[PDB]
């Protein structure tokens, strides 16, 4: 069994758009993703979540909602990435481009999906149809998946 490490990934999503955040450098430069990071000692999820997110994009929120959790899985690293899912509509402050990251809002019919992380593809649809959901990917570098499951849940 391997051991796991906790991240978080906020979706800043409102009714006709998604803010996401591009990765500027480096190996994975081009790729739009969530913000959120690795959860920290002493910290809760949610709250690990809220200060990844004002770190990383500069903004804040009063509360967020978990919608989802998922496993990452990658060839030739033994630990597992647990990724806690969370989203708001509710968002206070811009979103602010650093060295690393360039924050821009996608209307939700421009969703895209070809420039994200590979399983964005499956699960985010069911994010935007509110529902709530638990995945697995296993992966190959960054572009292939080798095994995945998942399942829409009633609680997270
Ligand atoms: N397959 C995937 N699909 C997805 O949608 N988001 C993913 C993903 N794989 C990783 N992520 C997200 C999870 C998390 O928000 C982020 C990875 O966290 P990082 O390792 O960048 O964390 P930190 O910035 O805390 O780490 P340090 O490098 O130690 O500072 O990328
Ligand atoms: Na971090
Ligand atoms: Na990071």
């Amino acid at each position: 069994m391997k051991a796991s490490r906790l991240y978080t990934l906020v979706l800043v999503l409102q009714p006709q758009r998604v803010l996401l955040g591009m990765k500027k450098r480096g190996f994975g430069a081009g790729r739009w993703n969530g913000f959120g990071g690795k959860v920290q000692e002493g910290e809760t999820i949610e709250d690990g979540a809220r200060r990844e997110l004002q770190e990383e994009s500069g903004l804040t929120v009063d509360a967020l909602h978990k919608v989802g959790q998922i496993v990452f899985e990658f060839v030739g690293e033994p630990e597992l990435m647990d990724v806690h899912v969370f989203a708001t509509d509710s968002i206070q402050g811009t979103p602010v481009e650093s060295d690393e990251m360039r924050p821009s809002w996608f209307q939700l019919d421009q969703i895209p999906f070809k420039d994200m992380w590979p399983d964005d593809s499956y699960w985010f649809p069911l994010l935007l149809q509110k529902k709530k959901f638990h995945g697995y990917f296993k992966f190959q570098g960054q572009d292939t998946i080798l095994d995945y499951t998942l399942r829409e849940v009633d609680t997270v």
